[PDB]
């Protein structure tokens, strides 16, 4: 842990969910093929529930919830939401109650299934947007605080300002553990929250390292706008300045959730060549974006890929993947 | 890594699949309830594919396969086999070919689905026993060595002698990393291979620690007999002596694969109380056996539970679990 990032995060409360540093590995076969050195940081091994990036955010999001004495945590997402499941699981683990506000086919699979198995309260709506649901949560919240109860509402993907500190911390971890001079750090971009933290983090260490995001869905308008809005807000929390511009490419393949044979092909490749399991909605596309950029000599010689989890999506959208291979 | 276990394993070849020590955590809520300190070693985070215990065995099983120049690895199990999937994945990762000889409903779920997604060659038979298939593999093998090819056949659950060294090594890791004086180490028992390694390992360090196995299926006859046969064979490999008697209780709930509301209840409990996901076929029953023994004050004050993976079984047998909660 870098002394600087350590001192800057010192005054922030957090619940310690991750009790260790996730490992970083070199990918020999992938590296040989793309003509660049690619490493992977294993945040799919963060340990709570299905692991992944959202666990780092929850340490702060839940630290914040406990601080306000919340007794019920509410958040949203698609039915296949990784964020929703682990948010519910982590909240119950801390004696809190949770209500997941989802959207999508109510099939017993993936994280939705996991939600039911753990007995997490699930409320599915006809909505279309992930922020559309935000008002439905604000419904269950704004009211639930009538039965006395205090509610704590978390934005999509934990894209809150303190949530973002999760990856400021991750940068600190990576700085101290790795013995590699990285050229860029490639991460999938959903809410842009993880990317935001990595950006601010690198910025704080004044590292000439390119934080590269791979948008897996709706590129940007109010997205590319909240990204910057996310970066400056968390940077204000750290009472720090923000080095301008986190890169962002589009490999959503048209739309969030769209599953393609090229994404399916990357999942099988990385799986059988590095023994690592990626997912159809996030990491698979993100890594696809990695191989693409890399081969076009646009990411440098040493690339660190953040594995943000999502194995549930591979069980969930499994057959759509088969039917494409 | 204990110098002794280190020197004893020095002359054995292995492929390094796991690049780090899996963590050990204390379980506060579970510990409060059962009235004993229970810790968990995270071998569900071994990293390759779905992780788990079989990865430790494969480092030796595959080291052995490469040494004999094998070009095709063959093994067996039920369709939901964790061993079969990761064996196939690790073999392909090392440029080897694999043929999985399974048995069960050909439903696209769990590890079976994963098998197809990664494109691992799958051959399902009408057999009933896991050793019944052993002859069918020995069919595909004994013959496949006609098209020139050399085959390497792995026993059920990697229950081979060198495979067992995987957990002799694990004991070495645990000895050096933990700062806890354990009373017993509880692990699920399928082929008894993992238990065998832990036993021999503790025996080698002459630790007054009780290796406790939890049979999740057919207790023992030719099982309880191969266990001892496994322990002495691997101990002969290490040119060492064997301290007599690894404990073994039955919590199979009648039969291997049988899923019950008590096993389903433990999966939900440990999940919502420790944020850790267990599985219906192995760890859930094993941990059930933990809580039972513990409460009966029969495991001691400090208990180390080995998490051997299996998350796939929770996606696979998910609905059977719901319908029980
Ligand atoms: C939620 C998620 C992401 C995206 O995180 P953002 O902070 O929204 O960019 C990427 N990968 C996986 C597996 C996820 O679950
Ligand atoms: C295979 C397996 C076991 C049993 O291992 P043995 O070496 O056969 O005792 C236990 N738990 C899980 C999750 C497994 O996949």
């Amino acid at each position: 842990m870098h002394p600087k990032i350590f001192a800057l995060l010192a005054k922030f409360p957090r619940v310690e969910l991750i009790p260790w540093e996730t490992p970083i590995q070199y990918l020999p076969n992938i590296s040989r093929e793309i003509g660049a050195d690619v490493y992977i940081k294993r945040d799919d091994l963060t340990g709570l529930g299905i692991g992944g990036n959202k666990i780092r955010k929850l340490e702060y999001l839940l630290g914040d919830a406990l601080s306000k004495g919340a007794d019920v945590v509410i958040t949203v997402g698609a039915v296949h939401s990784n964020h929703a499941f682990v948010t519910g699981l982590a909240a119950k683990k801390l004696g809190l109650d949770a209500i997941l506000v989802l959207r999508g086919k109510e099939e017993l699979k993936g994280n939705y299934l996991l939600d039911k198995i753990m007995g997490i309260e699930t409320r599915v709506y006809d909505a279309k947007d992930s922020f559309e649901l935000m008002k439905y949560a604000e419904e269950i919240a704004e009211e639930l605080k009538r039965e006395g109860r205090k509610p704590y509402v978390i934005p999509p993907g934990g894209a809150s300002p303190i949530g973002t500190l999760g990856y400021v911390r991750a940068v600190g971890e990576i700085a101290t553990q790795s013995e590699v001079k990285f050229d860029s750090i490639v991460v999938a971009a959903g809410s842009g929250g993880t990317l935001a933290g990595l950006s601010l983090g690198l910025s704080i260490l004044n590292e000439d390292i390119r934080p590269v995001g791979i948008a897996v869905g709706r590129f940007g308008e109010v997205m590319t706008s909240k990204l910057d809005n996310l970066i400056k807000e968390a940077a204000e929390l750290l009472g720090v300045k923000v080095e301008v511009r986190p890169e962002l490419y589009d490999y959503s393949f048209g739309e969030y959730g769209k599953i393609t044979g090229e994404v399916a092909q990357i999942i099988r490749k990385v799986g059988t060549r590095e023994g690592i399991i990626l997912d159809p909605v996030y990491t698979g596309k993100a890594f696809y974006g990695l191989v693409d950029l890399a081969r076009k000599g646009e990411l440098g010689e040493k690339i660190l890929f953040i594995h943000t989890g999502g194995i549930s999506g591979t069980f969930h959208y499994g057959d759509k993947l088969l039917s494409l291979l």
